[PDB]
């Protein structure tokens, strides 16, 4: 086919504006995985 | 057929004034068009 242009000038040929969403917006947090963390003396292990 | 006068005078023929469109007006501006301009060097070019 051929290119479809976004934001049309001042004549003639046709545009299909970006896809506009935000309505849909949301925030992917775990909110309950627990860890854990600590220092220590090991036998093996990079210092 | 035959011409048509315009702003007829004192006696017999008729006349039909230009077409008066002043409401219709309007200004055709993109408003969204955006185009950059610069200066640099290049290795081909009409300087």
């Amino acid at each position: 086919q051929y290119s479809i242009q976004q934001s049309l000038g001042n004549a003639s040929g046709v545009a299909v504006s970006p896809i506009n969403a935000d309505a849909t917006l949301s925030t992917g947090v775990a909110l309950n995985s627990s860890l854990w963390a600590g220092i220590g003396v090991f036998a093996r292990g990079k210092p």
